[PDB]
């Protein structure tokens, strides 16, 4: 019995929420850990804005040298019929004008909304308290009524491997 599974490398942020890093990063993480299972992924090799991150697998832990955190890191598991097996990513944009990508079990729900042709999708359930206008392609706040701009790209899809039985 062998299955495929997508690899999605994700960072623990202030609020307890597990982020996602992008497919690019996921890569480069993933060919660490096949050469050494306590390597360091210096990402400042893949783009000059991530110098000052160093994910080490001898800890699992983020290591930022702009801000001095450490942050633990999780090697998670999606279904390769969802969105990061595609590399399908929807996106908020945020005050400072750079756009973030949502929570990966959101942005694989906000993917089905949509080719369910469903016009908008209710976060609520799901804790956040936003919800989702394809059609304004826009995300509201269901408490204050203002709203966030947001896009979905076919960028990288993450990596694929086997779990065995
Ligand atoms: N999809 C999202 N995921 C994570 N954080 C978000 C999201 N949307 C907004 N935020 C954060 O919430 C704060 C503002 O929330 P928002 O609902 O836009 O404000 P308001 O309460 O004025 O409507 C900002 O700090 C922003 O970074």
């Amino acid at each position: 019995g062998n299955v495929a599974r997508v690899v999605v490398w994700e960072w623990l942020n202030e609020h307890s929420r597990w982020r996602p890093y992008t497919a690019t990063v996921c890569h480069h993480i993933e060919n660490v850990l096949k050469e050494d299972a306590r390597g360091s992924v210096v990402l400042g090799q893949v783009d000059a804005q991530l110098v000052p991150y160093i994910i080490d697998l001898q800890s699992m832990h983020q290591f930022r040298q702009d801000t001095g955190t450490m942050r633990p890191v999780r090697r998670n598991f999606y279904d390769p019929s969802s969105a990061p097996g595609k590399g399908i990513v929807w996106e908020w944009e945020n005050d400072g004008g750079a756009w973030t990508a949502y929570d990966m079990d959101i942005c694989i729900t906000i993917q089905n909304a949509y080719e369910k042709q469903h016009p908008w999708l209710d976060l609520s359930s799901l804790g956040f308290c936003y919800l989702i206008y394809f059609n304004s392609m826009s995300q509201m706040n269901r408490q204050t009524r203002r709203r966030r701009r947001l896009r979905r790209r076919l960028d990288l899809a993450y990596p694929l491997t086997v779990g065995s039985i």
